């Protein structure tokens, strides 16, 4: 046969140092279509992190892992307490997902909702460190609760008989190694507060040391503060970026504890854009399209996510909650607007 | 199922007024493929024109019809006579496309190599105007002369057996009308020497008529020039372009009379560049890079054209050809440099 191009290779070949995925729908929906029906050839849990997930491994000439998060609540569930509780949500990394190709970021590896059929396809391929972990609810579900430090038995994910849904996503090839530092805006996760709720003129502070002071890294920090901030991430304590010769980015990798409170919105997630008042001038330019735009935000989102197997995705309150905010960015952006003058606020570094 | 698009769709999306394909190899190979197994439906040839073709109609949601162009050649006959001597090559419309992808210009519509079974894909679909010109030859070969103006029976496309190699032109879609032009460097097709030919100031009296007054077609025609001075077209006599509200663009249709003699250089084809030494920037830079690249341009092209189902496409002697050429390309426009300044030769008109 000729012509022949698979999705893995596809998705190796599309990432380059600022962008993960690119805008071609052919190209995104022809890697989501291959992880929506690839054959998963070895399933397996780990010991690491406080989250439950699987990883499979799916079908192609070469094998291509994907993070696999089950389902743990109702599509109507309300995560509150505080702004970072409960488990990971599924449809959240999918909403994340096509948001952030939506806003032109492209910095978050493709996300896909399927419904994994727990008998047939995960058990025989099931490595010993995840099959010990199967059991039934009172109703005869299958479930497992794996391993990883909080997992434990009465916390079970369950699927409805045998069939659960979740979200895969893809890992990042080899060639593109992932690094972590400490989010500088990062809360406490106590009872103190941190300093940036303290100081005022924390930015300043911030942009002193390295990697802040020259180069991409702090823009990059305030793209994905307004990012978090619309979906409801109030928990990117430490961020991940990718390096070669030619930059670095920040990206937008596990975005699952989102979209849990659809009545309130975190205006302490926009911290890095209030506090310094700096904002790249290409997201500047989009931000403004997209309030401008016929279509609000959450319209153009849906219209989305209604190609994603397991759709409906979000519930019409977090989808009207996406355009108030994106109208509370637009205001905090004015207000940086009067208090240093737009032309020492967007910043054009041509990226 | 989830995440379809048609071929045929992905053809009629990529089209713009500066640009007929893109440089996503998931987008073109989808399209490839598609031309390469898509069922004929109808078949015929037309009374027009001076070379013999057939129109295949291709299956879809969509109808999709492509130009046959029959293979007339071995790939190594050397086409003495004037520079336009002899019938279509279909292999040249194989290659001439995919260094117009390879050089950046992005002009050609999709060719595809392809071997055709006439008697059950054709003959069955073929319209009459058509299927009485089929006949076979001495050695029982089934063959077809069609009704063009030079199109008789002694003069035939003839398969192996019934098995007939040929290359598929995508037909631009009816939203993107094509208008035709005499060329201003067009030759006299008699043995009288054109205006270009013996004035050697002659680009200065064409600048002053509009087309070529303002606007990017005299630069169209320079890089068209450059083009079809490594592939060896002598023959654009006329020239065709598209139009709409944002501009204009010579697209590169009907390259079929090249790679005729890979000994010969034709200079006076770079006419349009020697004589007005006005070269467009980003055709400069591209074609810099491509002398200075570790691979040459024959080496690269030669890897694309190596997917094509009818490989190889042209000989080693038609690979070289293109090397040396873009050697000749450069000689001519470091020759401008000399004589009127770089900087008044390369025009940046962002295009
Ligand atoms: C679901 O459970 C029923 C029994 O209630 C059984 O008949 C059926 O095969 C199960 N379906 C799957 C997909 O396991
Ligand atoms: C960095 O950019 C240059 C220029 O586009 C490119 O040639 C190079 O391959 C890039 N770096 C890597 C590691 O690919
Ligand atoms: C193909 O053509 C040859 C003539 O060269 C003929 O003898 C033969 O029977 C044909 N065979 C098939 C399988 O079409
Ligand atoms: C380019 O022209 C097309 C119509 O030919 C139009 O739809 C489009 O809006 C134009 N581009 C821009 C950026 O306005």
């Amino acid at each position: 046969e000729y012509f022949n191009i698979h999705a893995w290779d596809v998705w190796h070949d599309m990432i380059s140092v600022r962008a993960l995925t690119v805008d071609s729908d052919v190209e995104i929906y022809k890697v989501l279509k291959a992880m929506s029906s690839a054959k998963i050839t070895q399933a397996t849990t780990g010991y690491k992190g406080t989250q439950l997930k699987a990883m499979f491994s799916l079908d192609g000439p070469q094998i291509q892992n994907v993070v696999f998060k089950p389902k743990r609540y109702s599509r109507n569930k309300i995560i509150l307490g505080t702004p970072y509780e409960g488990y990971d949500r599924h449809n959240a990394e999918i909403a994340a997902f096509h948001l952030d190709r939506l806003l032109g970021f492209y910095r978050a590896p493709p996300v896909v909702g399927r419904y994994i059929n727990l008998a047939a396809e995960v058990l025989p391929v099931a490595a010993k460190k995840l099959a010990t972990t199967f059991i039934k609810d009172k109703d005869e579900n299958l479930c497992f609760y794996g391993k990883c430090l909080y997992c434990n038995r009465k916390e079970p994910a369950c699927a409805s008989n045998v069939t659960m849904e979740g979200a895969l996503i893809l890992w990042l090839p080899e060639k593109w190694p992932v690094l972590k530092l400490p989010h500088p805006w990062r809360r406490t996760y106590n009872k103190k507060m941190a300093k940036w709720e303290t100081d005022s003129h924390y930015c300043e502070s911030v942009v002193i040391k390295e990697p802040y002071t020259k180069g991409p890294r702090l823009l990059d920090l305030i793209d994905t503060s307004i990012f978090d901030f619309l979906i409801g991430n109030a928990d990117r304590h430490h961020y991940e970026y990718i390096e070669n010769e030619n930059g670095s980015m920040v990206i937008h990798l596990d975005n699952a504890k989102s979209f849990g409170n659809p009545f309130v919105d975190e205006k302490s997630i926009l911290s890095p854009l209030v506090q310094c008042c700096r904002l790249r001038s290409s997201t500047y330019n989009r931000l403004k399209i997209a309030t401008s735009n016929e279509n609000s935000l959450s319209v153009l989102l849906d219209k989305r996510l209604s190609i994603d197997p397991i759709y409906p995705i979000l519930t019409s309150d977090h989808l009207l909650a996406l355009d108030r905010r994106l109208l509370l960015v637009q205001d905090a952006v004015e207000k940086c607007f009067k208090e240093k003058n737009k032309e020492n606020v967007i910043i054009e570094d041509h990226l």
